[PDB]
């Protein structure tokens, strides 16, 4: 049943400290194993405990908080607080709390007339130790003003859930996700944050990130990280339309995680690269619309990269790994590197750089002048066998617009394919033209590239670059 705070005292007047009243109304509702917090519209003040463990004020499992909607509905710190305050409304630390939640308030943080590291709304159980929250909501709630992070839900958490909610104008991040487990944002706005619109970190998994739109953030509108430590990194992180703009860095940075998604979203208008993705193993980059970024200077809206931590905590390097790039609307360069595996890398209208790396690769360029680089003579090869897997193909290969990147490979030019040339060949059925070196390296192994279509007659000398020199002068990006 139903616990109205005005019943236990609260005010809402703007002035009273209702931090008593209001837990007293969690208190009733989880002694009576369970019911719905009511608060009608008005701005209830409160303040923290003695540390900053204990928040404002604690939910307790089975409790559900009420209010009459974003902005009717306020929970604001109140004036000249000076401690940290590790969550508005969170649950208690080193216990898992359960089946509970918040929906239709606000909570404001105040952070113009308080000091000290402020955060929204905080679940978890305990730091570096096996267990977990489960079952948290957040509906249609508004979280501003706290001066660090604004929807904190922390490690560990199993199934929670933010639909319809708004996070601005706070110190550092709108939404963190801090170990999180089986869980779904989702149609949420984060804009105009001191950092990050989102932040999954600290090994979260299987997380869906639906819908969500993130503009005006001092850095990513999103942000997928392993962290500061060294730890499992998050992974199966699927990230399925909304919109990421208009913020400080780039709109889309993905590192150090693995099988992550990014799926019809819309990217524009921020300072760094639209999406950017560092040593990340599993990664699928589908049926986006990327343009005007690298507002802030930069040549790229699309950068796959590695990740070298050698240096760093982990002392490992991470490469990008088993990456597909198809069906992307990109309005300037992507640059699109992976490494051992099959990767599957379209380019759009710009002018891109491909390569990808060992194994058999899939490569098109798209619209535009693009590069395909073959680094190794061992990134596409046919063995002692004959068998032809291993051997990159180039779907669409324009002779004259694109180019052939050879020019780490040691080859003096196209000849019959002895003698540090490579033959240009035709295959039986006229479907696929082949780049061949005839010449077996001492494991039997012929580097070889295949070009879909018959190109033999159209392709010249002009469309590869055996080395450095005419790199220099035939490169089709700056991306080099
Ligand atoms: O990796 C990056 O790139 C980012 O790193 C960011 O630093 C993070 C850390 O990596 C962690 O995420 C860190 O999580 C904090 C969390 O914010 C809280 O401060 C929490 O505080 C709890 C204490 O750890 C402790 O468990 C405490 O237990 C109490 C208990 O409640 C009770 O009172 C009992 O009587 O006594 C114990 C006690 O030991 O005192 O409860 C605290 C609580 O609030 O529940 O601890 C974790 C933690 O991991 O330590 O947050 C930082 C962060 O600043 O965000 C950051 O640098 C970012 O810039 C990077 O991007
Ligand atoms: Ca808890
Ligand atoms: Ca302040
Ligand atoms: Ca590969
Ligand atoms: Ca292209
Ligand atoms: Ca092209
Ligand atoms: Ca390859």
């Amino acid at each position: 049943m139903d616990f109205d705070v005005k019943d236990f005292g609260a005010k809402g007047d703007g002035k009273s400290d209702d931090t008593e009243a209001i837990q007293a109304a969690i208190d009733a509702a989880y002694e009576a194993g369970g019911g719905t917090v009511r608060l009608s519209a008005g701005e209830y003040r409160v303040s923290g405990g003695d540390e900053a463990s204990d928040g404002a004020l604690m939910i307790k499992s089975n409790v559900y908080m009420d209010g009459a909607g974003m902005g009717e509905t306020v929970i604001k710190l109140v004036d000249g607080w000076d401690q940290k305050l590790t969550g508005i409304i969170r649950s208690k630390n080193g216990e898992k709390t359960h089946d509970y939640g918040i929906r239709d308030l606000t909570l404001d943080g105040n952070q113009d007339n308080t000091e000290g590291e402020v955060d929204g709304f905080y679940t978890g159980y305990i730091p570096r130790e096996d267990g977990a929250d489960y079952n948290v909501t957040a509906e249609r709630v508004e979280i501003r003003e706290v001066s660090r992070y604004g929807f904190d839900p922390h490690e560990q958490t199993i199934n929670l859930t933010i639909r319809d909610s708004v996070a601005h104008n706070n110190g550092k991040d709108g939404f963190v996700g801090d170990f999180q487990i089986d869980s779904t944002f989702e149609n949420n706005v984060s804009h105009d944050n001191g950092r990050h619109g989102f932040n999954i970190v600290t090994s979260s998994h299987d997380i869906l990130l639906r819908d969500n739109v993130a503009y005006g953030n001092g850095a990513n509108g999103l942000v997928v990280q392993r962290g500061s430590e060294d730890i499992a990194h998050p992974y199966n992180i699927q990230i399925e339309g909304g919109a990421y703009h208009d913020n400080g860095a780039e709109g889309v940075l993905i590192k150090m995680t693995s099988n992550a998604s990014l799926q019809g979203a819309e990217i524009y208008g921020n300072d760094a690269a639209g999406v950017r993705v560092r040593g990340v193993d599993g990664m699928q980059l589908l049926d986006n619309d990327i343009h005007d970024n690298a507002q802030g200077g930069g040549k790229a809206e699309i950068v796959l990269e590695d990740y070298d931590d050698r240096d760093g905590v982990s002392g490992n390097y991470y490469e990008t790994l088993n990456a597909t790039v198809q069906g992307n609307r990109v309005a300037g360069a992507a640059q699109l590197l992976s490494s051992e595996g099959r990767d599957l890398l379209d380019g759009a209208a710009g002018n891109d750089l491909l390569d990808g790396g060992a194994g058999r690769d899939t490569l098109s360029g798209g619209g535009g002048a693009d590069t395909f680089r073959f680094a190794d003579r061992q990134d596409s090869f046919r063995n002692y066998e004959g068998d032809t897997s291993r051997v990159d193909d180039i779907v669409d290969f324009t002779p004259g617009a694109d180019l052939i990147d050879l020019s780490g490979l040691g080859y003096s030019g196209l000849g019959d394919g002895y003698n540090g040339t490579l033959a240009l060949l035709l295959n039986e059925d006229g479907t696929k033209t082949y780049l061949k070196d005839r010449q077996a390296d001492a494991q039997g192994n012929h580097f070889e590239i295949a070009l879909d279509g018959n190109l033999v007659d159209s392709l010249s000398a002009t469309d590869i670059a055996f080395d450095a020199t005419q790199l220099e002068l035939l490169g089709t990006t700056d991306l080099q």
